[PDB]
C-alpha cells in the first residue's frame, strides 16, 4: 500500500525495471563493487546502496512458504538495486526518459514494438 | 562484508542508531504515512522509503533457524529505515552530530554517563 | 616525575579526564579506525594516535607484581589516548573547558552536585 | 595493524629512524629536560612528550616472554621520543627532508652510500 | 594493496579490461611492434611500454607455480591492451567506451540491447 | 628482441641500473608506498608503477624453472629503482650520474677516484 500512495503523487517518475528485464543474482553484485571500491568521498547515497546489497547475502545465505517466500524478496531487491546503478551510471534525469521508452517499447504488441531503444550512454 | 568495505572510506558519516534504541517496527510505519502523505513536490528519495518500507510488512507477514532467521532482517531494516525518517525531519548534517554524541553517551560507563543529549533542531 | 614538572608550567590546561571517566581500552580503539580512516590530507597528529594506539594491544596482547604491573599501564595509556580523540571531535579549546567543569562537577559532593554538565559542541 | 593504514593514506610522510639509530634509554631521556625545563608559554605538544617519556621510566621501574616483551617495547617508545625532539630542534617540514636522505643513504648498499647527509642545524 | 591505496584516489580508474575483451597474448605482441613502428616522437610511455611487453616473451620461453605464471602472462597482457586502446582513440574514450560493451552483455539475452559500435 | 628494435633509436637508454647498485627486493618495495604516499597529483605513471611491483609481490608467495623466477624478480627491481630514481631526482640526473659510478668501479683499484658523491 504504502508505494501505492507516492505512485499517487505528483512528479512521481518510475525509475525500476520490469521483472524480467533484471539481471541475475550474484553476478548482479558485482557492480556493487566497481561503483563502491572505485570511489572516494563518501556520499549519503553509497551507504544506501550498501546496505540494501548486503542484504541479498542474508537472504542468500539462508539457503544452506517460508522458503519459497525469501527467494520472491530477492528478485525485488535485485530490481531496486539495478535503479541506483542506473542512477549513477547514467545520470539520474536521463534514466527516466529511458525507462519511459521501455515501457512503452514493451507494452505494445511486439508486431509493433521494432526495435530496442538503446540507454544513453555514460 | 560490503558495509564493512564501504566504512573504510573518507568522509564516512555514521547515520544509523543502536538496534537498541530504534523503535519498534509498527511504530516506524507510522511515521512513514505521515511523512509520505504529508509532503509537497515529490522527491526521489520518497520513493526509496516506500520501497524499503513494504519489505518489512512482507516479512512481517511472513512469521504467521530458518523461522526465526527472517526476524533478525525486521529488526535491522527498521535501523536502516528509521535513518531516513531523521534526515527528513532533523536534517542529514544534524543527524551526523547526534549519533555521534549518542555514541560517546552510550559508551562512557553509565556511573558517569551524564544527561542523555536531547534531539537536534527541526 | 616529568609530568610533575611541566604541570609547574604557565598556560597549562588539563586536558586527560579521571580514569574512572575515560571508556575501556575496546571501545577507544573503535573511534580510533573512524577518526584515522574517516579522515582526509592526513595531518601529523594521525601518526601519533596510530603510534600509541598499537601500544594498547601490544600490552593487552602481553596479558595472555610484574606479571599485573603491566595491566595498570593499559588503564592509564587510555587516558591519554581518549585525550586526543575529543580534540578531533570537539576541539582543543572546548576540552579545556569541559575537563574543569566535571573536576568541580566531581569535586563537590555528591549530595548537591548538581546535574552531569554535557560535552560541548562539534 | 592501525600504522599500516595511516602509511596507506596521501600526504604521509616518515618522521621516525631506524631502530639503530636511535640513543641508548635513560641517557635520551636527558633533552628531555632540556626541552621542558627551558621552556615557558606550555603548549599542547609538550604535554604529549611528557606523557610519553614518563613510560621509559614506569617500563624501566619495574626491572627491580612477560619479561623480554617489556625490554622490547621501550626501544620503540624511544624511537618516538627522538622524532618529537627533531620536530622541535630542526623544524617539523625540514625533518622530513632528512629523514627522506637517511633512508636512501641507508637501505642503498654500503659500497654506493659516500658519506653520510648531516642533518640540518638549528 | 598499493590499488588500495589508489582506489581511493579521485582519478583512479579500473584500466584492467575485461579478460573476455582481450585477445590471446601473441596477438598482442603484434600491436606492440605496430603501435611502436608507427609512431615517431619519443615519450617516456614507449619506452616503458616495450619493458613491460618484454616479460611475457620470457615467460613464452620459461614455460601451482606453472598455473600461477599462466594468470600471470594475461594479467599483463590486460594492461597492454589498455595503452593500445588509449594511444589509439585516447584515454577517455576506452574508459567511456569499455562500460557500454559490459552491460550489452550483463543483460537478459532477449533485451541485450543493439550491438554497441566500437569507438 | 623489442629491446633491440628500440636499441637503434636516438632517445634509447639503458634503464637497466647494475644489479648490485640496486638493493634487495623487499627494501625496494618500501620505496615504492613511500613514494606512492608522498607523491599526491594523479598520474598515469603511478597507475603502473603500482601493477609492475605488484607482480613480485606473488612470487614471493609463489615461491631451471625455480631458478629462472629468482632472477626475474631482480629484473623487476632493477626496472623499479630507475622511476624511483628518476622521480625524486630527475630523468637526466640518473642517466647522467649511474655511469659516473660505474666508471669509478672498472678501474684499477689504486686509481679508483675519489669516491664521486651522489647527486
Amino acid at each position: 500500500t504504502f508505494i501505492e500512495l507516492v505512485k499517487n503523487m505528483k512528479g512521481y517518475k518510475e525509475l525500476l525495471l520490469p521483472m524480467e528485464m533484471v539481471p541475475l543474482p550474484a553476478v548482479v553484485l558485482k557492480h556493487v563493487k566497481l561503483i563502491l571500491t572505485s570511489q572516494k568521498e563518501h556520499q549519503p547515497w553509497m551507504t544506501e546502496m550498501a546496505l540494501k546489497a548486503d542484504q541479498c547475502l542474508i537472504h542468500k545465505a539462508t539457503l544452506d512458504p517460508l522458503i519459497e517466500a525469501m527467494q520472491q524478496i530477492i528478485l525485488a531487491m535485485t530490481r531496486e538495486l539495478w535503479g541506483q546503478i542506473q542512477r549513477h551510471h547514467y545520470g539520474i534525469v536521463q534514466v527516466e526518459h529511458y525507462v519511459k521508452q521501455i515501457t512503452l517499447w514493451q507494452d505494445t504488441p511486439q508486431a509493433f514494438r521494432g526495435d530496442q531503444p538503446k540507454p544513453p550512454s555514460f
